């Protein structure tokens, strides 16, 4: 019987929860309003804010940091690496604590979990970052020498309903080919060819379809004019991309439940938008289907909008299934995913990474690439 | 957005959570030792002690319980019922508190739940208790007048993972026929026709196949004769139906994965008692197969169990493939669960069903049934 803590840090909440073996005996969502938030000026304030919370939460428990197998952590803003389940160390710390590739707060987990690590001699781990990034050299040209098409996702929850759908049928995620539908605020698609997301669009950086919240793949043309059009607001202008663009700037709010409700009521502008953001879905599940060059066997839609099957489903459906059939896994559950990553691995059903090592080669095949500076 | 309170008292446990919508924000297991669990007479005494985990709960959350908009709980030993979401009423109440259909610690979620009900105004609801019961008539009969089959067995999880199953494929839980089995340290094996469980095995009073921890059917004959063979123990032979039988009987240890450690390393006896295990799953399987006249959509492995794909689940497979293909959905989240189950009541996605008319309108069709007293 392994217990283990999971760290979730977010933009505006903290979520924590312990597990013993795969039973769930804790959890907590610590939500951070944006009064007690903007009391900080650098992300990296925080840390002891939200460390505070966490010694809190175990605290109120009984139990002692000690007795713990493992410190479990959302990644954050790490250089490339391969999926898996990483070992926090010092270079992992060094570099978090630096924002050398942004500041988030996904970064304080990693950081959070290695200092109960230092204080207990448990180990801390990190699994499946962000910036998980296992595609081909094929999908990085971008059309520029000086731009790079990058894989940032939520390859956590990819990772993890690909592995819910093999087991579903008991076959292994590593022998199938799956197009996987990521669709909530954020919207990834992704081809996964064979265990490996060989193609996916940055969602993080705002490239893709439009999503209830952002805006998507924007006009060239019409953005670099618009780009210094006076209108400059470095900020302004920013948060179009991951806060102010989507379903909310056209109908002025980001829940699906609300948009279903007016189109049920006859609003013609409502479901026209919202049409189009399942036809830009269809779209790109279209892209993932030549990457796979037709070999599908499953188009899978996960995440929040996954929920609404009365229009977006079934419109998506309507358009992809001549591709492969389509599955639907509503949701996603970050603290069961993390959890489970370290009981695999606590459990020797799963070899750890090595950040330092990973990175090492991950930036030399990379570099290799990168070599195109050859005139 | 509806705030919820999810109750679910166990034989040794009691589990509580917060859900904000559908999102949790809060869960705890309050586990209790057999010391400061034997402080108590009858289970019925132990209402205050439990009542007290769940208000301090909530209390150390700084919210109220008059913030909710619903609380909910786990069934309990009611009269039998159809499946779905019942308000809490003095009817139940009063049979909860009277024991007339025996004592479990479930029923002390429901009667938390109303006194919370009564302080605050907000709804209390309990869905899908161990006690519904959706068969036909020609299931009911045993083979003798003075013996009847019944349905108690984990509803919820069945009803569950069944419209899960549906909604994966966006298909409605009402159209399809499924064998559901659930296979933890109870087994009940149903067969769902159109969303009605039309039959299945008695799991909670051990009729059925053997499970990690109980002995399931045993041979009539020597039934009988160990019976009154001065063995004579009401409560040690009793205790050998949900407590002490199965593979905990054989190998010493109901944890599977240390039976499939033990067939790895050569066991023999280990082995051969497992697979008669997943033997008996598949024979019971057929028989629902029979009840459907092989009309089967899909046969679907839920429960503990369903997570060991080494041999159980491939071994089940290769049985009964040949009625339908088989689909694993392991594990069951009861706390998901009956939250959800609220939400879409709060929603009006789904009406609310009155223990007190429902039970009336089951008992007279049983009473009809039950009318063969006629010689
Ligand atoms: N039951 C339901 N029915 C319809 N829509 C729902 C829903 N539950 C959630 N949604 C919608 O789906 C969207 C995504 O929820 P999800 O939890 O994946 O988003 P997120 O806020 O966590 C941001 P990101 O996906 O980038 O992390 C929401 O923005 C909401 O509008
Ligand atoms: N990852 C895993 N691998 C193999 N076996 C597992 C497992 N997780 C659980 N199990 C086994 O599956 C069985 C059931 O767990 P489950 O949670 O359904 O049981 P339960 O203790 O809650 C009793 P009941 O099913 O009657 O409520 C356990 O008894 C255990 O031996
Ligand atoms: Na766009
Ligand atoms: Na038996």
């Amino acid at each position: 019987m392994f217990r283990i803590l999971t760290i979730n840090p977010g933009s505006t909440s903290t979520k924590l929860s312990i597990f013993e073996d795969e039973r769930m005996v804790k959890m907590q969502n610590f939500s951070h309003s944006p009064d007690e938030l903007g009391r900080f000026q650098k992300i990296l304030d925080q840390l002891e804010f939200r460390e505070k919370i966490a010694r809190q939460f175990v605290e109120e428990t009984g139990y002692s940091l000690s007795s713990f197998s493992a410190f479990v952590s959302r990644g954050g803003l790490l250089d490339p690496i391969p999926g898996g389940v990483y070992l926090v160390d010092g270079l992992m710390i060094k570099t978090l604590k630096s924002g050398k590739n942004g500041e988030h707060a996904s970064n304080l987990g990693a950081i959070i979990a290695h200092r109960f690590s230092s204080e207990t001699g448990v180990p801390a781990y990190v699994v499946d970052p962000v910036v998980v990034d296992e595609m081909e050299d094929v999908a990085r040209v971008s059309g520029h020498p000086n731009y790079q098409r990058k894989s940032i996702f939520h390859a956590l929850n990819q990772k993890t309903v690909a592995k819910e759908v093999a087991r579903m049928m008991n076959k292994r995620y590593e022998e199938m080919n799956l197009v996987v539908a990521h669709m909530g605020g954020g919207i990834s698609i992704a081809a996964h060819r064979k265990g490996r997301v060989i193609d996916v669009n940055n969602a993080l950086d705002g490239d893709g379809p439009f999503t209830p919240e952002r805006s998507g793949t924007l006009p060239l043309t019409q953005l670099v004019d618009l780009c210094f059009s006076g209108k400059f607001t470095y900020e302004e202008m920013k948060k179009r991309i991951v806060g102010n663009g989507g379903l909310v700037a056209y109908l002025g709010t980001s829940d699906a439940r609300e948009v279903v409700r007016r189109i049920k009521q006859g609003d013609e502008w409502a479901k026209r938008v919202y049409r189009a953001m399942a036809y830009q879905i269809a779209k790109w599940i279209g892209k993932m289907a030549a990457v796979l060059k037709g070999e599908v066997d499953f188009i899978v839609l996960t995440g929040g909008l996954a929920h609404e099957k009365e229009f977006l489903v079934p419109w998506i459906t309507k358009r992809v299934s001549f591709i492969a059939p389509v599955l639907v896994f509503p949701g996603s559950n970050e603290e069961k995913a993390l959890a489970l990553s370290a009981l695999r691995v606590l459990r020797g059903e799963e070899k750890p990474k090595n950040y330092s090592e990973e990175s090492r080669r991950w930036r030399e095949r990379y570099d290799s690439y990168l070599d195109g500076i050859l005139r």
